[PDB]
């Protein structure tokens, strides 16, 4: 189906376009909000999204005979002003992964594509999860007013 | 140094851009060309560029004070014809990245930065490793005319 | 070089000095402060400028054929007010090490004196990583109000 | 008592500058008198008195109450003539840390300090095992009138 | 560069002359001198010259496109008229390797040459262990006037 | 003998002159020609040419008092034209050095010398093999019109 090889297609460029900016929000959570471990909590999505995220799809394509199209552009041009506000931010991002991997799957059954939704189901299940973990560490921010006890609770979720 | 800081986040951008076009290339030479290996040899080429070349940057930042910019842009809008082209194609954009490395080097002693001139001498002997291992690679199609004979020799070096 | 003997004997005396300097202030931080890992951090540091930090030197010394001077004086005529403002002064005296290790390199190629330049390569390096530690800590004050947690935080990085 | 914390900071200040004269001696046994081993063996010596000696007494202060000073001052204005000399030259100061070690026991039994009596004790033991040993090398110089005969034995002294 | 070029295969040339010199130097000491253990130091010395010291330059001109010369002439027509004159020569010669070594670092420098300066880099250094090596076997013949004292000595440092 | 002591000494003349132009060889094998195990295979030689292969001779000298003379000059002015006619070189000069090694055997028997004759025996039998081994690979040659291929048989040979 050329309209889900164009959905996934866009999935590829939006795993790498956020892969990119949260590597920026990992080098910020460390470096400006004094967050290490919110660092290499980002650190690991952005690895998610640049890897297996990615690789995942033109692994499929090669095997259904799909397209692969790399077309990126992406800019960071702010920064939320503190470290809850960028782990939200992170947040807000997820759950739109969330709404165009539902999308997919949708489009898959309409176009009787069967391969395509079943290869589609690991988004959507891990995706869950992957949504969870990050809005557990939000949370975080709103059980205790101690930067250095956030951190050492983070700490278990990277280790 | 401002002009320093600039070059590096100038070079942090042409790692993730060559990533992107490798790992398209990793790709095609695959699925277009069926030289499987060939994919696999570029593919850790991507990964690095997307890895650590990007990360030693960041991190340097963190730690004498630089700014860190996220801006990339790169559409791969044709592919060069046979597996040949497509390993001299990468082996011209190793050589693009020799030269800006060398352009850094330079400019790092005009500024008395011995600490950048010092980080960027593992780019200077690293990217030379890289250039000769790509180089050797590009050869074997002069030493062979048998595609399962060149990916024979190619699986060594992936190893 | 007689400058580099000269430049490189000042530094030798700097370990020296800050040495026992922050042999001292390591026991003020346990002892005055109630802060026995800011202590043991900071003893540390102590232990590198009176150990390997001047045995470098001087055994370059026996290697190019210059000439060792011990000249020593220093007293702690008063201790900063709190723990905060005590790991910040040992921040500043990390700042004028690397203003003088810099000095030092640039005058080496200044003289042609191309052993002195690969010998002080390993302090631009490993001073930046030094000051890097050490900023870590003066942050950790800015990101906890409570001693025992910071403390806690520390134990990691004496580990 | 303020004369037995006046007696142990001048017990501290006296590790510490023994403690860089005889790293300097060192450097010389080495470098000036083709001695690698006797170098070795003050060397030792050096890293006692900058190490445990001194934090023992900084150690005992943050227990009794004390008051630690830093007030050093040192300068190696001459240097024996040779390597019989400048072992000999080791030995007579540390015969005068004999004689101040002795004196602070005298004085912690006139101001009945028991803890400082008892503190003590480890000094007055361990000392006379240290000029012993120190007074075996000088003896090798007496006793072998071939430097690398006596660099020999001296080997199985800093074993 | 040309001139980075010619000076490399000059000390090529250097390498392999002195790594014969040695050889021979080597038989003579043993031979003539009854000292093999001194034969042993210099057999050392030799292969080091005509082993890796010239493969890393051979190797190095295969990575950045440089041109190998072998051009050699040399011819041992005096012999030093004892032990101690022996390893002087020998120390003479590897000063003479330093002067070399560091002009080609000077000129890597003029002529923006960073890849052979970093190249360049370890000869500069590991130059000068090897000639502190040899100059402390020059000097054991100024501690002993015994050729076994000396042969024993020597034996550890060909361990 | 004296007749002896000279063809030995020429041999090992052979020996080193020989074991420069082999490493000249390897080199151009792998940098020229793309062919680095043909390139390992040569350096073999060249290894035990510049090695044992002199060394038993000086070895041999010090033994029987025979007296060893280092007179040594070789240029490499032209290269075999391809890989094949590299290794076709390097037999005809493997096959002379048969004929010198049998010619030495031949005049030990004339001067009733039986330790030169026994000692030469090991040049006789070795040799005899080692120009049975270049001989398989100047075949290779004859057997593939593939370069890759060779190099994977050679792969085996200098395993
Ligand atoms: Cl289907
Ligand atoms: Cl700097
Ligand atoms: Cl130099
Ligand atoms: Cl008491
Ligand atoms: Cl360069
Ligand atoms: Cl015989
Ligand atoms: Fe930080
Ligand atoms: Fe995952
Ligand atoms: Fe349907
Ligand atoms: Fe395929
Ligand atoms: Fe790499
Ligand atoms: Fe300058
Ligand atoms: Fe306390
Ligand atoms: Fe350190
Ligand atoms: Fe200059
Ligand atoms: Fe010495
Ligand atoms: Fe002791
Ligand atoms: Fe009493
Ligand atoms: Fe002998
Ligand atoms: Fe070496
Ligand atoms: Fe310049
Ligand atoms: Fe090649
Ligand atoms: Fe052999
Ligand atoms: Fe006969």
């Amino acid at each position: 189906s050329n309209k889900i090889n164009d959905a996934l297609n866009q999935h590829y460029k939006l795993n790498v376009e956020l892969g990119l900016v949260y590597a920026h929000y990992a080098h910020v959570a460390d470096d400006e909000f004094d967050m290490p471990y919110l660092g290499k909590f980002i650190q690991h999505l952005s690895e998610d999204k640049l890897g297996v995220h990615k690789e995942y799809i033109s692994d499929y394509f090669k095997r259904n005979g799909m397209k692969l199209k790399t077309d990126v552009s992406v800019a960071v041009k702010s920064i939320p002003s503190d470290a809850k506000a960028l782990i939200q931010e992170v947040y807000a991002r997820e759950n739109e992964v969330r709404d165009h991997v539902k999308a997919i799957a949708k489009l898959a059954l309409a176009e009787d594509d069967y391969e395509s939704f079943y290869f589609i189901q690991w988004y959507v299940r891990d995706g869950l999860k992957d949504l969870t973990e990050v809005d557990d560490v939000v949370k975080l921010f709103n059980s205790s007013n101690d930067k250095l006890i956030i951190e050492e609770t983070i700490k278990e979720m990277v280790e």
